[PDB]
């Protein structure tokens, strides 16, 4: 944990700053009710089991931010590539996130710093 | 509340300022009687789940207005999104909300700060 992190001089990760597991649970939850009612988003999510993906998403998103979780998912590239999503799709997922983390409570420099590591996913993420 | 923020030392707040959370409730709810009578205004709440609505502007004005939870409901630009409000529309509401404000006893130079808060929103607005 946070404590064992501490003891061993190992710097604070985003992860451990905006509270954990816990936080990022709460933000993901939040996060998908708000991409399944954005009218221009909901229909990529059509044929998809939402528990499942909400589940694997509370595991990238954990390790993408510090977390010891292990990542049980399907590569990025691999999932995203043909499902026709724009730069305009990401961006707007990106807002629902910082809409999602603010509606938390994350202070809003912790969240651009959270969009720095998601951002440069689009690579892997847009058509 | 306010007790807690001043022995902090943080400036007193608009939503402070006008009561807090009990009061903004007070003016939300009066704000949407004047809304829904108004013919102009009526046709867009139609269906309109007006409790949670209440509910999401208590969260939204507080927060606004420098209140200390953050605000849950969706962003001004994409609720408002399709509706073809216009100037005339937002100038309509934000005068609906001035006459709450005064009926609540709420300063003139205090309303004055807060329609300076909610002004430029109606660039999302509309
Ligand atoms: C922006 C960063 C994003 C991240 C980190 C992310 C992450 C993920 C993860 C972890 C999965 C689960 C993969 C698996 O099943 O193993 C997933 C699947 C999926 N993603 Fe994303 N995603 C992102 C953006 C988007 C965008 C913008 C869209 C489209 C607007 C999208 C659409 C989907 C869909 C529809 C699935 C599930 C496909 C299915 O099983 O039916 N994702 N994504
Ligand atoms: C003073 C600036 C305004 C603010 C701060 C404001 C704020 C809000 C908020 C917080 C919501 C709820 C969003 C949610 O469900 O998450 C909302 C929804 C709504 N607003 Fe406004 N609004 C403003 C002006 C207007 C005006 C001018 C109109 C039309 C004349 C309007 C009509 C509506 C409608 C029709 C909804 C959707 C209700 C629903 O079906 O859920 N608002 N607004």
């Amino acid at each position: 944990g946070l404590l064992s992190r501490l003891r061993k001089r190992e710097p604070i990760s985003i992860y451990d700053k905006i509270g954990g597991h816990e936080a990022i649970e709460v933000v993901v939850e939040d996060f998908y009710v708000r991409v399944l009612a954005d009218d221009q988003l909901s229909a990529f999510f059509s044929g998809t089991n939402m528990s499942r993906l909400k589940g694997k998403q509370v595991e990238f998103f954990a390790a993408a931010l510090g977390g010891p979780e292990p990542y049980t998912g399907a590569p990025m590239k691999q999932v995203h590539q043909g499902r026709g999503i724009t730069m305009h799709h990401f961006s707007l997922v990106a807002g629902h996130l910082a809409d999602a983390l603010t509606a938390a409570g994350v202070p809003s420099e912790t969240i651009t710093e959270i969009l720095g590591v998601i951002a440069p996913l689009a690579v892997d993420v847009t058509s």
